[PDB]
């Protein structure tokens, strides 16, 4: 049973910005979902402080990246606190709807596309690379979701019958033909290097087979 949404209209048209303009930097999409990762596994980790059976579905906070070149796919994998559907289908966008305001003011006031993390918006920076776009999340207060879009206006959510997850956040991004460098080991540990390198939770790329 898959449900289909529209986005808003705010929300999509943020999305088909970042589709269509040519912007070159398109690496910062690392950076930004990293950053979500880290702020998720923030959350769980000063939750836990207070409610230590919060961390029964998952005692490590790390952050994965695993590449799969036969599928043209880039994953990032975290253990953070995860997205109920609520989150998935009304709260994200709802918070969302202000930063993507904020950030289409000031890319025409002279901004450019790679301060869009300043904006709360950086999970959209993932269609500078991805055609399609999958998440996985299990959050502790309700059951294993998947979220996907391909943009065009709407999205979908299913609840997730794969592997159990425990808790986090699992994106999987379906890359673009011409985008097929970020599957590579030596561009993903430059990328990393160089725009989260302090990142407070173990990161680890894997190897290809
Ligand atoms: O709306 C902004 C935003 C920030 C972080 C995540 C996110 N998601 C949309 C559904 C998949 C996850 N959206």
């Amino acid at each position: 049973e898959v449900e289909t949404f529209a986005f808003q209209a705010e929300i999509a048209q943020l999305m088909s910005l970042i589709i269509n303009t040519f912007y070159s930097n398109k690496e910062i999409f690392l950076r930004e979902l990293i950053s979500n990762s880290s702020d998720a596994l923030d959350k769980i980790r000063y939750e836990s402080l207070t409610d230590p059976s919060k961390l029964d579905s998952g005692k490590e906070l790390h952050i994965n990246l695993i590449p799969n070149k036969q599928d043209r796919t880039l994953t990032i994998v975290d253990t953070g606190i995860g997205m109920t559907k609520a989150d998935l289908i009304n709260n994200l966008g709802t918070i969302a709807k202000s930063g993507t305001k904020a950030f289409m003011e000031a890319l025409q006031a002279g901004a450019d596309i790679s301060m869009i993390g300043q904006f709360g918006v950086g999970f959209y920076s993932a269609y500078l690379v991805a055609e399609k776009v999958t998440v996985i999340t299990k959050h502790n207060d309700d059951e294993q979701y998947a979220w996907e879009s391909s943009a065009g206006g709407s999205f979908t959510v299913r609840t997730d019958t794969g592997e159990p997850m425990g808790r986090g956040t699992k994106v999987i991004l379906h890359l673009k033909e011409d985008q097929t460098e970020y599957l590579e080991e030596r561009r993903i540990k430059e990328i990393v290097k160089k725009h989260s390198q302090f990142i407070g939770y173990p990161i680890t790329l894997f190897v290809e087979k």
